[PDB]
């Protein structure tokens, strides 16, 4: 607490101080070749190459250098929580296109280099290969995110290939032997689960199995208000329509708060009647982006609801009992049985979701937006497998944990949105593209070249692009003939890569080398943000008030 | 704790130092080209370029800067939160006008500059463009202020635009969905709310509705003094009054204590006959400038009432019970149906508020007597809408909604007293209007001249006019040629500035660039004083006592 | 707390810093000729030379060298904890081939440095030779792992030899006597102990001595959840078959919550009839790798069951209640009467571990799986010994049950997977021999001879070989003579060695000096990856987060 105001020279010098560190730490892990970190946790040393570990675990003692770090380090992290085996890369252009946007200083030029890379983002886009799980391609992706395991790679590869045709779910626990086991179900992982223990079987939150039910789908949240309309919907149901009906009855919404759940409570014993063996005949369940809800009335053939006082306005028409089999939870319920009838109307509705996504832009396909409907896709198409992962340590067997983990996250996003040729060869096609394109064209030619070539910004670009690729393969056999290292038109169309496993040289396509589509674009759009918002901050300010 | 004491050479050179510092800081903010700033609060990093985030979390480390902080920072804080977007506007002139001051020393000069400078307020007050809601300058006012919101400046313009004769009250809630969500009423927001959650339906502060009522407005504050006159008060209305009386009856008043609450109480009790399913017939009411009760009281044709003891001396005349619809709440009270009966005398009031405001002097227009009495009348005539606020992530959304917040602000204050050619232009019109026209003006060049002109103030002011157009558009496409620029009499008729956001040339009303006039004018009012307190400051003290 | 970001030169100059004091520290203690170490402890002083003692206790002042120390101590305080006798050794190499890791720079270097080791590595498990407990060097073997222990070697080498058959367990105990005295039973000591002690005889925690019982063996933890399932099988065994049983029934399980066991203890007064002289009926029996259990079920011949409901589904054809004598226990249980008919079943199971093993591959046959599994074989086939050891002070009495303890711990991973040459030999033959293996095999010298020899890395390697031979015998009678000493073909085929008890010099075998395969072999493992750890380790973090 010396100076709480920061300006200019000294701002940009902190930042770039903080990058460069930053930088030069994380950095140094990238591939299988990279370098270890040390870290301190109290009394023990995790000692690491996993980026995602070093980025996240890397302090500073200045509040003013920390209050930067959190500004680099929270979009690499937040990478990986969705894409999986990713981060690394985002740091490292988010430090290579800070370096271009103070190259080109003046409040144009930073228009233009944004303009220009987000067209070098559209052609990754593009550039994306789409792969289907019989694929052979989806092995070398994940031997390429597990660093290099021959033994797991196999098997996800081999899981998702042996269930060609939906699309698996899969969980992870810590296994107790040295071999690892799988435990494959016919099971839909639903996101529905108990309001209160009481509505359990043995009325203490346990798993409660049932061969039929009847379910309701309510979108609004149920508080002390809505007493009175449950009252009067549920004795409507039982009263009237006992006749079209398998108990238990189920009532699926978004909340339930202690007071509707006290009112339910005394409900199932105004019926004891319908009381078979201890079980309650009515659950209210809960949910923690309204059409997940609606997925859930489609899976379990239950009607969708606005109000709490539409359950007085029903009919057979619009009620219907399944004859299914449920597995109710106090985390999740599983829907196990499902007859080819249910199956029909489920994917008639899968097929709804992926026709809007088949006309949606480019872009747009890998929006929030699209991976959220995509979520929706493998909760209905999607069966439940449980791996127990072993090893010799309790230590390997949460660290393999990990790495399977990974492994499942960078699958799943490489065949749902695309891949590419990994050994930063994808980025520097895509850059000498983008600037072979606009150039070529005659029709944009005139101010294309005025604004980006002529000035010299495309040049800067395309000797960005080859950072990662000088990164992995400086220092190495491939580099150490001519110098450095010619990137003209022979190398383009043929790009040639060593492998750091084996040692061999050849393309990343024959090698057998690739990057998940998701991960390095996103990488490359959170480098721009990141690099921009780092280049064009000129305060700081340390003053908690 | 050096010096608690600080006089003159030293006491300015803070002041300098700190009005400096700020000023560098917040400035490098202003427009959607604006540089950014880091801002700490604990283990979080709040990055932003709006200059009330920036202005009102600068901190620092001395006492005695941090004195003179307080003075800078909190007159520009104070315009944001009565008029949305105007607040680096106001430091810019806090800076240039103590210049000014320091510049022209001796307190005649300082009299003189403070006349000169009000005149060009009144320029500024009478260049006010008056705009209805059908107008297409509304969008580009609000445009502006959300730093080019192609989505929110249309929703809003358009909120407004569709209900073209009632001014909307529009409230803002976190919403769920990506998408926003609009929820219009036909209601109207009413000050008033509960003394004691007792007296609610369910006996626990909840939201009673009602459809029938009869109100009594007090002015009094109500304590342990009145408990008698109540009793009086009430038993003579229930006892002999009882014919023309629909329930509840209300007691709407200033503040009600502690004692009074548990004397109503046990008056609802005494007369359990007229308690229809749980709803206490008697309510006492309280709300947080005494004509907002008489506004409450014509809404609910409620007589107006000084004392407690006037209950009793009351008749069929006076007393009036209506068959409309209120709901009562915690936070505040609504009412929503309102016969035409109703709405002739409530219009027939708010005519009445707007005779006073048409007749007001010009200067008298832009202050906080006009201003609460324009809050009346949109207390009185005003339609409810709540919209909940989306976005991708939960920071967004809260980003999101102070964004909705800011440009609903402005669009109010903007038809309400007016609207300006923005880009820092209108501000030079006004100041080489004034010199204009008082040294063009035959009876008074004599004295004029000598004032302002003669001793060299008018050039310094006509100088520092330009400060906003200067920090905008330097190092732009504009400034580029000849050197800096010629605010010539070709530039005053037609004058030219920059779109940042497309970045073509044209004049700010081509382009639709617009400041709203309360904004702009009450940056300059509070740059003067601000100006003024810190440039005619010679002593700090320091010492808490 | 300066910096806490430590990069490249700064980060290997600490490694190699830390390394070298811990090299200098637990060296200087190798062998009976070994230097002291004074360690402090609050207010007393254990001076020692036992190397295991020294690195364990060894701590840094910098968090940054103790971040580091750790990393180094870790491997080698693991090994004797599952090995016995072999900690020095392991820190030697770390240090050895780390500086080897350093001459050699460039990533294809350091993947030949290890491939290299590797094949060292199998001709060190290959040139372990394998002893029976009749052999006299299993003597020769405790007297090295004891620093020369006349009384001692020869009491656990005739413990083991009088056992010829069956693998005796060790237990210690502090004596109170000068002299050392045996208690041999004929007990298995079995990892099964009580769950509550309200299970026992007196009803707190008792070893309850048995003459007859019916185990039953469940794989499932118990909770909360399995409540219901036990009520339904206990009183199914007692009520339906009550005819083919002995008591106490024994019900075996991985973990009992304090849920289940207050289940049981309802279910034994339940049946008050059967509970004879307070001992309950039903005891529940916990365990803290789900094979072991599967041993637990052989020894008492109960059959394996899987889900605690498999209970009720049962029939004489598997169940079968023993007429055996056990003695259940707080800590572990003991069966000592066991027929010939039952060790039929268990020595056929022993056998069939034994077949897994005599099939495994030459490096898998040192993994910990293999290890793992040879746990078993000497808990079914192993009878139980306890020695009170005595000394002079109780501080000799504990210092010598320590040296029981490591001899106990040599000798059982001696025969269990192999016995070498000691006096440092054995790393010299086996590196000079898969030099001129390869080299010698006209197959692949051609690319063997291009990697290693003609690099240089050979010659590094072989020289290293030296370092345990050098610091023991330098400074000897043996390395006076000829300056240095000559590694030449005479020596590689009868290597001469010193020992330093007596004096006189011979071959390893001769003299009468012995490693354990185990140790010698898991030292080079461990200090290989060490050595890569900290050689290929760039950034130190020592952020508290
Ligand atoms: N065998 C290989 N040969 C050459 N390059 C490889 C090989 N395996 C991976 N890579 C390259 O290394 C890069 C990935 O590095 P790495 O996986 O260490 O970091 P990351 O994926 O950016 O982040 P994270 O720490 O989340 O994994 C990719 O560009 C990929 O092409
Ligand atoms: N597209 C644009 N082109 C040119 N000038 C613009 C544009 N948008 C806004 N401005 C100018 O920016 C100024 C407003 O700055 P800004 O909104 O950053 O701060 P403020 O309104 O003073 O306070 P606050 O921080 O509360 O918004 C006005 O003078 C306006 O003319
Ligand atoms: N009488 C002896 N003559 C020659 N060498 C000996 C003799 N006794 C032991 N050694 C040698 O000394 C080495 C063992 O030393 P030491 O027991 O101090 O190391 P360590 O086993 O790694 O440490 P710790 O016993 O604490 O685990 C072996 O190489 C062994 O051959
Ligand atoms: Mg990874
Ligand atoms: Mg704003
Ligand atoms: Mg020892």
């Amino acid at each position: 607490s010396q100076t709480l105001l920061v300006h200019g020279k000294d701002a940009q010098g902190i930042i770039k101080q903080v990058l460069s560190e930053v930088y030069d730490a994380v950095t140094s892990t990238m591939g299988p070749n990279g370098q270890l970190v040390m870290i301190k946790n109290g009394v023990s040393t995790k000692t690491t190459k996993d980026g995602v570990t070093v980025a996240r675990s890397i302090r500073f003692a200045d509040e003013a250098h920390e209050l930067v770090n959190r500004v680099i380090t929270e979009p690499a992290t937040k990478t990986d929580e969705e894409c999986g085996d990713g981060t690394t890369t985002t740091i490292m252009l988010t430090h290579a296109l800070y370096h271009l946007f103070k190259d080109f200083p003046g409040f144009q030029h930073h228009r233009n280099i944004e303009d220009l890379v987000e067209r070098v983002i559209q052609r990754l886009e593009s550039m994306a290969i789409r792969v289907e799980v019989d694929d052979p391609r989806l092995y070398q992706v994940a031997l390429t995110s597990s660093n290099q395991d021959e033994k797991l790679a196999r098997l996800v590869s081999e899981l998702y290939a042996n269930n060609k045709g939906s699309y698996p779910d899969i969980e992870l626990k810590e296994g107790v032997n040295f071999e690892d086991q799988i435990e494959q179900t016919t099971g839909r992982t639903i996101r529905m689960f108990y309001a209160n223990p009481w509505f359990a079987k043995g009325h203490q939150g346990g798993v409660t199995e049932l061969t039929g039910f009847t379910a309701f789908v309510i979108d609004r949240r149920i508080d002390k208000e809505d007493t009175q309309k449950l009252i009067d919907g549920v004795n409507h149901l039982v009263k009237t329509h006992k006749q079209h009906l398998a108990l238990p009855i189920l009532l699926i919404a978004r909340s339930f708060e202690e007071a509707a759940n006290s009112t339910l409570m005394q409900l199932n014993a105004a019926h004891p009647t319908l009381v078979e063996d201890g079980r309650p005949w009515l659950i209210p369940l809960s949910t923690p982006g309204t059409s997940e809800l609606q997925d859930i009335a489609v899976m379990l053939n239950a009607p969708m609801l606005s109000d709490v006082a539409d359950l007085t306005k029903l009919d057979t028409h619009s009620i219907n009992g399944q004859h299914g089999q449920l597995e109710l939870g106090g985390n999740r319920s599983i829907l196990k049985s499902t007859t080819p009838k249910d199956e029909d109307r489920i994917e008639q509705h899968a097929r709804g979701i992926e026709e809007l996504l088949e006309g949606f832009s480019l872009s747009d396909k890998f929006s929030v937006r699209a991976r959220y409907n995509e979520r929706r896709i493998r909760t209905l198409r999607g069966k439940l497998i449980t791996i127990s992962v072993g090893g010799e340590t309790y230590s390997e067997v949460k660290e393999r944990v990990d790495r399977y983990e990974d492994v499942v996250k960078a699958i799943r996003s490489a065949l749902e949105n695309g891949i590419l040729p990994g050994g930063g060869v994808s980025l520097v096609k895509a850059v000498f593209g983008t600037i072979k394109e606009g150039l070529e064209d005659k029709d944009q030619s005139a101010e294309f070249a005025k604004r980006y070539i002529n000035s010299g910004i495309a040049n800067e670009l395309m000797r960005l692009s080859t950072i990662q690729h000088k990164l992995l393969f400086k220092d190495t056999a491939l580099y150490k003939e001519n110098g450095s290292f010619h990137f003209n038109d022979d190398w383009l169309n043929t790009p040639t890569v060593m492998n750091l496993a084996t040692g061999e040289i050849g393309t990343p396509e024959g090698l057998g080398i690739y990057d998940t589509a998701y991960a390095s674009i996103t990488a490359l759009k959170g480098g721009l943000q990141t690099a921009k918002i780092l280049a064009t901050t000129k305060t700081l300010i340390l003053g908690e008030k």
